């Protein structure tokens, strides 16, 4: 019932993660061809939530990002929401973490600087992410980094002290980012423990372990991320261009959106109008209204095909 407004538009395949609050699934786009990510809530299930749901969607409504996973279309129904996500094939970064056992210092600059480019942009929209750990993180079709999961923006291993503590929202994603950088280039945890109090206790005493593997620099970085105060904490600004995640690029990062909402692609434009056998400026005016809608995604759906040199073409 709920799942026969979906079934009009995507063709489902296999549950490919459960987080939490949702299921997510593979599915096709029927009018493109194109794979999506389709996140199933009950919205009767975890109630009180909802409200969390539907600022984390109009966050992902705000974000348009090279590193950001791409929101498509929100369907509505009695009982369930749907987010229809871009599709990152390439999986969890965590179970990338586990395969390699642990990346050098030069593939977890490439991967780190990709993080920092999505979060940073994130706090440039006003928001923080309050979630990022390795679950988080995807690779596209191109082996880069796609953030998800915005469920929590404004666990317990990656969390600040500061924000355990009840106390801040940039520094406590830099600590997190620290936990990240950490586990990339050691493949496990700075701070872990079976139970909570102690793993709170090792939190808020800022001691981890240093394996003999990570250069100087590496541990610096580590260090100024890691700093249990936040104001003594590395802030994001000096994240960006720190020598560490300078070296063999010699550029900050770059975090502004390389691919930004501007004008309408003339391209998709006409092909949906040609599709739908619609007057052109029709077709414009309703793609404007940016509802979230089968439209929407169709439109959004045609401008990644552009953008991977796939031509702009419906089925
Ligand atoms: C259990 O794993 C997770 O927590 C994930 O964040 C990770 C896992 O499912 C979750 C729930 N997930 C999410 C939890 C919340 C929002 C989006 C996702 C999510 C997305 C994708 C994938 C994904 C792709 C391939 C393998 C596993 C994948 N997952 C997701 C997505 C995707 O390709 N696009 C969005
Ligand atoms: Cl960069
Ligand atoms: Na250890
Ligand atoms: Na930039």
């Amino acid at each position: 019932k709920d799942y026969d407004e979906l079934l009009k538009y995507y063709e489902l395949h296999e549950t490919i993660g459960t987080g939490g609050f949702a299921k997510v699934k593979l599915a096709c786009h029927i009018l493109t061809g194109e794979m999506v990510a389709i996140k199933i809530m009950d919205k009767n299930t975890l109630g009180s939530d909802l409200p969390r749901i539907k600022t984390e969607i109009e966050a992902l409504k705000n974000l348009r990002h090279q590193h950001i996973c791409q929101l498509y279309h929100v369907l509505e129904t009695a009982n369930k929401i749907f987010m229809v996500l871009e599709y990152c094939p390439g999986g969890e970064l965590f179970d990338y973490i586990i395969s390699q056992d642990r990346l050098s210092e030069e593939e977890t600059r490439v991967v780190f600087r990709q993080i920092v480019s999505a979060v940073a942009y994130v706090h440039s929209q006003g928001y923080a992410h309050r979630d990022l750990k390795p679950e988080n993180l995807l690779f596209d079709e191109y082996h880069k980094l796609k953030l998800i999961d915005f469920g929590l923006c404004a666990s317990l291993a990656y969390a600040a002290p500061e924000l355990i503590q009840g106390k801040l929202g940039s520094e406590a994603d830099v600590w997190s980012m620290g936990i990240l950088l950490y586990v990339l280039m050691c493949g496990f945890l700075p701070f872990d423990d079976d139970n909570v109090m102690a793993l709170y206790k090792k939190i808020m005493r800022g001691k981890y372990d240093v394996p003999k593997w990570l250069s100087p620099s590496s541990i610096l970085l580590l260090q100024q991320m890691l700093q249990v105060d936040p104001k003594k904490r590395i802030s994001m600004k000096n994240l960006l261009n720190h020598p560490w995640i300078m070296q063999d690029y010699n550029y900050p990062v770059e975090w502004q959106s390389k691919n930004p909402f501007i004008h309408l692609d003339d391209d998709c434009v006409t092909e949906l109008s040609v599709h739908h056998r619609n007057n052109r400026q029709t077709m414009e005016d309703l793609i404007s209204l940016w509802q979230y809608d089968h439209l929407t995604a169709t439109y959004l759906l045609l401008l990644a095909k552009k953008a991977r040199g796939k031509p702009v073409r419906l089925r």
